[PDB]
């Protein structure tokens, strides 16, 4: 609805009491999951009781986290990807040039549909309810009539948002559909030549109006709420930061109707039988501290020892003692009456070893997967495993590669146009040529009233980019040409000794 | 019935006697197959009779669960979603226009027939007796004439609802058709800038007639009923929680007749030889407790340590210790009598590994499957198995990406239609391209006048967005609008062909 | 309580015999394995491995 009333911190940063119960364990899943720089040893620790803080902190020097967690959400992801998403275009509503021209990108990301879909697929997989907004551009115009209005409302160009778990603050919702919701965004106005400058917004999406509560050059709490807001009056006008007033410090509205008719959001939900996540982060966790005291001991235990039993006065000690140090070596026999060297057989390191590998085979079977592919016709399984990200990769290049030609064509001052389509970076597979050749053949042996040229031309384009490599674009595009015009010929030869 | 008598709280919130006797255990199986964060360690403790707190809690911090009941839920879901369900449209009474409009969205959470008819196959077997309720829109409205009546009549989009078991507290049914049912159902009134406030309702769904009982403004108690009630006359008028009376605070029921005929809830029953979950929670839960042991005393036993005998006064031998103590390392040989490292052998923590490997392996022959596929042509097998994950996941973003299509629809200001038809991310194959074109020329190969030319457009398509992905949507349309020319002029010139 | 407090890897005791006391476990393996004779019994009832 219209909201035009402005409201007091307190109002703006509540919390509905499920997102307060839920939010820190999706944080805590999170910051397992994902691992890398942003662990701190201190709270995977398993210190015996509080012992000197010296040997505490050369524990935490061996911190190695091993990421099985994270191995096994990104095999995941990259299993899903190897997928195929399609979209039937006659079904679309509409101009259909609007959709492809939509689908060119889809979000500010620039990703591509299916990648867009898998992103929010990941993100839900390592924590569920994966939001997304669609909205669009905002325009605005003085003096406007009917034909300036017709024109804005025909100049929408929208596309996605995922919104962050951890900013979601509240939200009614029946079942998948949202009625409405409110969450947080923290935007940081970047000043080339100045520090940082950070705003904090509370949204607001409705049936039928979205409304935003702006709090202006304010500070970060480590609650990730507000802490100190600027003051232009303080400092005796001059300005200065102060705390935050709970019931003074209150943010005008800012609202507008979609006009969409319903919340312009969607929620992706991974079902609680499918959500592995949940069921081995502690698990995870156990590996980290499991691995910071095996290390801890194999380096407190891996030194090599060599005691002595002298042969027959403590400055008579020591002068022996001396002695028999300098003459320890290859070069030199001892007189010396024990001299074993004295080490670690190692039982327990081996037993905590295996105790990690079974958490990490846990973590693996949560998943109905085997960790024993990469442990110790056939490889050509493996091969394809590694083809699936090799696959996902490419997709993100193919995109890169799309967004830097689309910026080339505008430095020569082309306006784009087709958006440049780039193929490839798609079939990684060994021994590629003849599986081309093979599609040939298979293509040509089909009645050939039935196959459009398109589809020969691509597959022979296919062929001639990989039969010749590292050529100049002009060569594969005379290549190409020439392709296309035998292909043409022999396609209409075919027709006319078909129609007679 | 029509029911028009408040009723007091203790009237609505009685269970029956059945119930009570079997709602404990499906939580208690429920929460060990769930496991998750909501575990709590204490009540999974083989505590040698109350020792002392600060070592409970010292074991409770290595407290790893393995929910291998889990993964075998998860298993067993995810293999029963691999098979395929079909429903027989002409077998459908009434217009199939409308059965198809009401098959797009089954229910309130965007799944499809198959996807809610697998959740509620999974939320049987996890605990039995999943209840789903098939119920309508409301409208409502002044004045209303004959025609206003019929449209009402006509304006019925019904939708599914599951009924959580630990909700349901009275049903009367005979055989697997149930009579009549009265459940519970905790309502939370969410307020964007304010606590959240919940209600409490007993509905009762009868063979002609549904009523509900609303308390307003509760407090959820620990037992799951009703602590404490808002009374506006409390604290002199302005309002309190005051603690809940079973005879004097009455609830007025609100009824209307749903005109099914019948009780319109359906019960999925899973057979008790099938019922696994109840033989296993058990074995889980031991599986718990023995792990936490198992790691506390590897844990407590891991460490590796070194000590010595002096060679020849407590003074002395303190200074004798530190002196060791200091040259004990690779670069120094020291004096002493004795230095063994003293470490674990280990034998003991394998037999609790042992004993932890049979329970699962006996959770996992409960039902007929060897764990053995994940414990160390023929991986093609583990390759499928993998592929029904994928193709469960795949299902779930597909209904995700159409609800995602039909917003951004909803966004160009086109009033969507035909749903927007989205497949794919159901076929996981290693060296997927040879496979599709084995299926075209097997239908090609197939007697030409049986088959019909969407067929071959929909494999033809499918080859198409296979063999080129990363394009843009726009080369993918107009490929496969060669295609369909293509196909269509084939199939009309073998058509006149067979006419003369 | 010197020596409890002293056994770590970060230290290094003077006692005089500190065998780490296991339990090898061969009566353990005996039961499972007279358990798993039972359950071998149960499959073979019916013509089943």
């Amino acid at each position: 609805m219209l909201y035009t009333d402005s409201l007091n911190y307190k109002q703006l940063s509540t919390v509905s009491d499920d997102m307060q119960s839920y939010l820190p364990v999706a944080k805590e899943i999170a910051k397992i999951a994902q691992g890398g720089h942003e662990l701190d040893p201190e709270d995977y620790l398993l210190i015996r009781d509080e012992e000197s803080p010296g040997v505490t902190k050369k524990r935490i020097e061996k911190f190695a986290p091993e990421n099985y967690l994270g191995a096994a959400i990104r095999l995941q992801r990259v299993l899903q990807k190897s997928g195929v998403l399609e979209i039937k275009s006659d079904s679309l509503p509409g101009d259909l040039t609007v959709w492809e021209s939509f689908f060119n990108k889809v979000d500010k990301r620039n990703s591509s549909l299916k990648d867009f879909v898998i992103d929010v697929f990941t993100e839900a997989l390592v924590n569920k309810y994966c939001y997304v907004q669609v909205e669009l551009s905002k325009l605005d115009f003085d003096t406007v009539t009917e034909a300036e209005a017709e024109g804005i409302l025909s100049t929408r160009k929208p596309y996605y948002f995922k919104i962050p778990l951890q900013s979601i603050m509240v939200e009614k919702c029946d079942g998948d559909t949202i009625q409405w919701i409110k969450y947080k965004r923290l935007d940081k106005i970047d000043n080339p030549f100045d520090k940082t400058i950070y705003n904090m917004s509370y949204v607001l999406i409705d049936d039928q109006h979205i409304t935003t509560w702006t709090y202006y050059d304010i500070i970060v709490s480590d609650s990730g709420g507000i802490s100190k807001i600027w003051d232009q009056s303080l400092n005796y006008g001059k300005g200065a930061y102060r705390s935050i007033d709970k019931e003074k410090d209150k943010a005008d509205p800012v609202s507008f109707a979609h006009n969409r008719g319903s919340c312009p959001v969607v929620r992706y939900r991974m079902d609680e039988s499918l959500y592995m996540a949940d069921q081995v982060y502690l698990a995870q966790r156990m590996i980290y501290g499991l691995s910071m005291n095996l290390f801890h001991t194999a380096a407190n235990a891996g030194f090599v020892q060599k005691w002595i039993r002298p042969y027959i006065p403590k400055e008579a000690l020591n002068e022996i003692i001396k002695k028999y140090a300098e003459s320890l070596g290859d070069e030199s026999v001892i007189m010396a009456d024990f001299f074993t060297f004295e080490e670690l057989a190692g039982t327990s390191v081996e037993m905590q070893i295996g105790l990690i590998e079974r958490l990490r085979n846990y973590i693996f079977t949560a998943i109905l997967f085997n960790n024993a592919k990469f442990e110790q016709a056939a490889k050509e399984i493996d091969f394809y495993v590694q083809n699936l990200a090799l696959k996902d990769h490419g997709s993100g290049i193919v995109e890169f590669t799309r967004s830097l030609l689309h910026h080339t064509a505008k430095a020569f001052g082309y306006d784009s146009g087709g958006s440049i389509v780039v193929s490839g970076m798609d079939r990684y597979d060994v021994r590629p040529i003849e599986q081309v050749l093979s599609l040939i053949e298979r293509l040509f042996k089909l009645p050939q009233l039935a196959i459009p040229k398109d589809l020969l031309i691509e597959s022979m384009s296919q062929l001639s980019r990989l039969i010749i490599e590292n050529t100049t674009f002009e060569y594969k595009n005379t290549l190409n040409d020439a392709i296309i015009s035998n292909i043409d010929e022999y396609l209409n030869s075919v027709k006319k000794q078909s129609n007679d």
